């Protein structure tokens, strides 16, 4: 069966805005959810309907920007960089449970390729 999805809410879990997380709602999510490649990446990889039987038996920190998504619009954040954390840890499993070379990985690395350029642009803290 698939595991739970990660959670995205957390009454215990303090809650700030700030102009960091509002660009990587506004900017970086925006831009990447929107590319032609964001599909496989839009929510939990069901290894169920994909037919992907092993996939929890190997990737043990899910992650996709759909919860992402659900996160910075939940406030679960208090930091830019827990949310850039699970960016790469979306783009690590991709690159782990998948072989270079596979479309998957070329549409990973081209996610990632934007993300890194719209990261290096993150503007300072007010
Ligand atoms: C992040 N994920 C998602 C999972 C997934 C696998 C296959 C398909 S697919 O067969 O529809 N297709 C494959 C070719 C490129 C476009 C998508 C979708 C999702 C695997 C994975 O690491």
């Amino acid at each position: 069966s698939n595991p739970p999805p990660p959670e995205t809410s957390n009454p215990n879990k303090p809650k700030r805005q700030t102009n960091q997380l509002q660009y990587l709602l506004r900017v970086v999510l925006k831009t990447l959810w929107k590319h032609q490649f964001a599909w496989p990446f839009q929510q939990p990889v069901d290894a169920v309907k994909l037919n992907l039987p092993d996939y929890y038996k190997i990737i043990k920190t899910p992650m996709d920007m759909g919860t992402i998504k659900k996160r910075l619009e939940n406030n679960y954040y208090w930091n830019a960089q827990e949310c850039i954390q699970d960016f790469n840890t979306m783009f690590t499993n991709c690159y782990i449970y998948n072989k270079p070379g596979d479309d998957i990985v070329l549409m990973a690395e081209a996610l990632e390729k934007l993300f890194l350029q719209k990261i290096n642009e993150l503007p300072t803290e007010e």
